[PDB]
């Protein structure tokens, strides 16, 4: 499904054998294309001159990317196509760093290594959909980068990061690990995790005006030197809070979560669970006291719904839950428990809003429970 190659940086050799091509790149080659699919049968190998060599893929035409079969490197692969990216449920993406965008990037800023996306003017907002399996064995990252942005397969690294990124503008400090440093959505722009994401130890992030989690967020370790760190914010829309997320630690301190936004929800049935030897942190809806310091941003309205749970516990000391809405509702169970006496191991957990709804299904247990 490879059409109408064109390097315009760098050089790379393509070698057909069967299902499989090849592709030999010299270290961040730039590649254009009039088709860039992969089909159920095909394999494609980018060969780079070392692992943290990357290649950067365009499509330039109007067609969708459809990633069925095996894309694999040694090193980063990188694929912009402003009609979309689909991963097919059988399609593996195995790298040391993958970033698929709909938004586009110019080959002079490629070049500058000034990660600047932008939705172009004109065409219409594109999906990346994965299906599939994207999965990072080594220390990569994984970006997903687009008009709307959904999970419905797995997404897994070993202790990178792993960002899901729906906007009209977004800037990254790199391709691996990044910061997001500039990010403006509109309130089409949304990301949502239907499927499961696994970073081991290391960062989830995701950004969009709208933020639906239906599936898993995990950022769990095994191990006592690393825990996760897990953020989202739907800073023009809603943080819509389903399913799990998770970044344990039964070795050590549980993992951090923060998740901000104009609105933010933890809905029935829903965990966040960031328990370990000594539990997590959390910071809802914004900081202590509502003050907005660090430029964290403050919800209009925080909701966490009967039957939501909160596990801040640890097996020796409780950790750290912070909530913040301007209304602010509480209704759900936040666990705060250390081991013996809360009294003594307790953790502590902060509610307030300028209009704060302690509601009557609301329960928590901490050494401390603040309502200011």
């Amino acid at each position: 499904g490879l059409q109408g190659m064109d390097v315009v940086h760098g050089t790379a050799t393509m070698q057909v054998d069967g299902n499989k091509t090849i592709i030999r790149n010299s270290v961040d080659a730039i590649i254009n294309w009039k088709q860039f699919n992969i089909d159920q049968n095909e394999m494609v190998q980018f060969l780079q001159e070392n692992n943290n060599s990357a290649v950067f893929n365009r499509v330039t035409s109007n067609q969708i990317s459809q990633l069925k079969g095996i894309l694999d490197s040694n090193g980063q692969v990188f694929l912009i196509n402003p009609n979309g990216i689909t991963i097919g449920k059988d399609a593996i993406i195995n790298t040391n760093g993958f970033t698929a965008s709909t938004l586009d990037i110019s080959n002079e800023n490629i070049k500058a290594r000034n990660f600047t996306f932008e939705q172009t003017k004109d065409k219409a907002l594109a999906e990346i959909v994965n299906h599939g399996l994207i999965t990072v064995g080594k220390d990569g990252s994984v970006n997903l980068i687009g008009g709307k942005v959904k999970n419905e397969g797995v997404i897994s690294v070993n202790g990178g990061s792993i960002s899901l990124l729906a906007g009209q503008k977004i800037t990254i400090s790199d391709i691996i690990n990044p910061t997001i440093t500039y990010s403006i959505a509109a309130p089409e722009n949304e990301a949502v995790n239907l499927g499961d994401i696994f970073a081991k130890g290391g960062n989830i992030n995701v950004r969009a005006a709208t933020i639906r989690n239906q599936g898993k967020l995990s950022a769990d370790s095994v191990s006592k030197d690393k825990s996760g760190n897990i953020v989202l914010s739907a800073k023009e829309g809603e943080a819509e809070i389903g399913g799990v997320i998770s970044a344990q630690n039964q070795q050590a301190k549980g993992g951090k979560l923060m998740i901000t936004g104009d609105k933010v929800t933890l809905k029935t049935g829903a965990v966040i669970d960031l328990s370990g030897k000594e539990g997590g942190e959390t910071y809802l809806g914004g900081d202590e006291r509502g003050e907005g310091k660090n430029g964290i941003q403050l919800a209009k309205k925080t909701s966490l719904e009967k039957g939501s749970t909160i596990n801040v516990s640890g097996k020796e000391k409780g950790g750290r839950a912070i909530v913040w809405g301007d209304i602010a509702l509480i209704d759900g169970n936040i666990n705060a428990q250390g081991s013996g006496d809360i009294a003594k191991t307790g953790g502590f957990v902060e509610t307030s809003g300028h209009d704060l709804f302690i509601k009557d299904n609301a329960i928590v247990d901490a050494k401390e429970w603040l309502l200011d």
